[PDB]
């Protein structure tokens, strides 16, 4: 759906990993510079697998949600302690809200 619904769940379970809303913070997963229609191999100073970087997908509405909704299947050894978002609301509604911090 919408910005607010998807920010309120970023700022609660993703800024906890990747802080970029509130200020950049790649503290334990790559902070989002934008992602949609960038690329995997971004990232500054940080330390996660080879396997994003080297292998990709293009980041946009259909890899990352289809990521979100599975990580470590989507790209062959991703980590990402969480793996999945209470509903299929939230997670669209994240893809909605930051298609905008991509032109905002
Ligand atoms: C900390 C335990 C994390 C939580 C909570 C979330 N993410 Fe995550 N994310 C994490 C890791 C360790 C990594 C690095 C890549 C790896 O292969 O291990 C990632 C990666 C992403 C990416 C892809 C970046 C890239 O490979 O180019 C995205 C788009 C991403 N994570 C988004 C994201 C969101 C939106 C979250 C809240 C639902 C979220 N992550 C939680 C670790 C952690």
């Amino acid at each position: 759906g919408d910005v607010e619904k998807g920010k309120k769940i970023f700022v609660q379970k993703c800024a906890q990993c990747h802080t970029v809303e509130k200020g950049g913070k790649h503290k334990t997963g790559p902070n989002l510079h934008g992602l949609f229609g960038r690329k995997t191999g971004q990232a500054p100073g940080f330390t996660y697998t080879d396997a994003n970087k080297n292998k990709g997908i293009t980041w946009k509405e259909e890899t990352l949600m289809e990521y979100l909704e599975n990580p470590k299947k989507y790209i062959p050894g991703t980590k990402m302690i969480f793996a999945g978002i209470k509903k299929k609301t939230e997670r669209e509604d994240l893809i909605a809200y930051l298609k905008k911090a991509t032109n905002e």
